[PDB]
DNA sequence: AACCGTGCACTCAATGCAA
DNA sequence: AGATTGCATTGAGTGCACGG
DNA sequence: TAACCGTGCACTCAATGCAATC
DNA sequence: AGATTGCATTGAGTGCACGGT
DNA sequence: AGATTGCATTGAGTGCACGGT
DNA sequence: AACCGTGCACTCAATGCAA
DNA sequence: AGATTGCATTGAGTGCACGG
DNA sequence: TAACCGTGCACTCAATGCAATC
DNA sequence: AGATTGCATTGAGTGCACGGT
DNA sequence: AGATTGCATTGAGTGCACGGT
């Protein structure tokens, strides 16, 4: 199914995601998860 | 600063995570990071 | 631009709407968005 | 029945009013139900 | 909006009322669902 | 016992009730109990 | 599809006819498809 | 009275109908009355 | 065509014949149809 | 009394009419009155 | 199975026999068995 | 003295010729006695 | 067999009997083959 | 003077009579007297 | 493990790094280890 | 100026890096200089 | 194709070479290469 | 006068045998041609 | 073929050469081969 | 008294050499110096 | 097409007569 | 002294099967 | 025999097809 | 869109009464 | 016998109940 | 594992000398 | 009266390949 | 040579797993 | 139902400075 | 920046806009 994880961000990248995710109406754990498969997917 | 907190995953992605971070030699937490600011370059 | 716009839902629906959203991750404007546009079939 | 007010994409948001016009139902309405239904999808 | 009057079984009116309670709708909302939605069926 | 009740329509769903129902042969009253009824699926 | 047709009762009957359609329900055409089909059902 | 109208059925209804009417030696109005009075009584 | 032919009843018949058509909708000619499939069927199969 | 009456009957019936009296050693009145009789009581 | 026999009757019961016939709607033969069907409930 | 001929079920048949055998009349007479009988009873 | 004998009666009586013979359209024989049955059925 | 007749009967007829003759201490002539007396009496 | 090793940088450099790791929100090591990836990547196959 | 800091990478990059810097007859602290400078312009 | 060969340089020159490598963080060989290069670069 | 032993591609190698041969030196005098220049260039 | 010949030269000019061939690291011939080549170049 | 040196080039060096002599209307030794003076007086 | 009306034929029932 | 029977006559009781 | 039955003369109204309007 | 009805046709439903058997 | 509506209330959506067909 | 440092070996370049 | 050359000496320029 | 590099001693804080509450 | 966070562990990220080549 | 709500209106369903997180 899912599991969970915890993580360390920069004070600035996490007011940035928590920006991001506000604004395109993502919870942060989202937000990660779309930046992630949108980052691999630019990468092969 | 260096603020923590727990995030919920897909298998898939969190094993492909796995799998990226290993390749570049980063942690989880790096390996997100960076998919972040670059993720938001580009948008 | 970005439209608000201000709603009633039963107390039932509301809930689930609250639920739904949480486990998808999603806003509760973003899962209703979602749950449109699927619905259009 | 609880109130709350949420923002949506133009092109999202006439789709709506759309939809809710054609089935002759309210915007809410018109959300109540592709939520439930949504609820039988993915 | 127009406005009329009909008449139901105490069966079917009650499933109604369900229904449309369950579903968070007005009954004739829930009609009108219905009615639509039937427009795909038989 | 048979029960009354009013409700409202959108004239747009009025008319096609009105259509149906005279396609059918039914009353508006039995076209919805109909729809109703098949409805719940 | 289906057809239509034209025919005669005994006022009686049309007047009974119209009473178990409007108490039914149904147009006078249905009742009839009814009546018809229920009649036939109980023959064979 | 001896009042006149008209209706629409189905081929299939029309057809048995025809048939029906055809085997009792009955006219298609008649028909329509027996089932219909046979109907009322046992409703 | 549709065959004629005449007969001859007790009133009393006749009478009662003339109630049930009434009462049915149907003309004599009718009735006596759907009495006697009705009596055969009866005494059919 | 004991009246008479013209009718009309589908070559089918009457067949089967003049079978059935011929059978049972009626008239074809008789046969008929039988019938309603019998259907009065049925 | 329906069989035949020729018999002999006084004019008298014979025209009876007619009448009875003629009035009642009953063949010659069908009347004889009514005749002779209830002659026989006659007893017991 | 009239003669004529008809037709019988064999039910008929036969308990006629049981009924005159019986009786030791002709199944003509068995018939005259029923008829007359038979008309008897037809009366005040 | 049908034996056959002979008897002697009443003026009266033969006459009633000729009588009752004629109007059931029996001969004089049968006529008292059935007087006869008739008086022993009810013993 | 008191006529006479010849006439023919079943055997079993027969038989009976002069049963019911010997009985009764009738001649058969007595018998069929009495006999005919009484069935004309009832039909009456 | 995880392997370590010293190395020695112009300030230029290091001043950009300490800045380039800020920014991204990543460690020296870090930055380095992508850089890396990032450069032989680019000269990959 | 020229300063020194201390660093650690996973045995993979390491010896990935050990080989690019032998190839381009680099010493580790170059190669990442270069790395880096290069990835700047990136 | 990577090759090898053997050279000679005055000690000043062979002293200055291993500086410049030194300093730009280069083998000696790849400092020459690079000078040679340059060299080349040169004209034109 | 020291000597040592490098490796060149065979590129460089290849243009260097062309400069040294052009320029009527040998490879070892070519280079330290090269090199002195590199640096003498690094200065003022 | 790697010629040889003989020269003669300015003390001074001599001593120069003897100089820039040792700051060089060349060979005064070497060197010369160098001079010559280079002043060739510029025409 | 205005010393004498042995050396060797390369035979287009020495070719060229002669050539450049010869149009200058200088000697092979004569050349050389002017070379090497030239070469110098850049160099500073 | 399924019964009925009747003439051709035959044998025994239905009675008168008398020793 | 009616009743049993053989001798004699012909009408009753039915089959059969062609026409209606 | 006298009483039913079979039909041809005679007439209305039922039994339906059509189709412009609602 | 079926349902109402007037226009139009002819066959169904019976009365009646001379011949027939 | 149900359907159609104007009166009326509160959270378009329904209850009520006098006329209609 | 891919370059570098050097001793064993060889031939020709790099010069001094002088007829 | 520098310059061409043969005679002589040994250090420059490189290959090769075992150890680091 | 003199300048880099390789590591062991030493310490903080990042990098995550857990899980009672919201 | 994921998301927040304090409790708890240890390995990642660097400073520093003696030997080495 | 969006979300949460009390004020307000009219045909529960929405618009508005001051605070919150």
């Amino acid at each position: 199914m899912k599991k969970r994880l915890t993580i360390t961000l920069s004070e600035s990248v996490l007011e940035n995601l928590e920006k991001m995710a506000r604004e395109m109406g993502l919870s942060k754990s989202a937000m990660i998860s779309v930046a992630l498969e949108n980052y691999k997917k630019g990468q092969e």
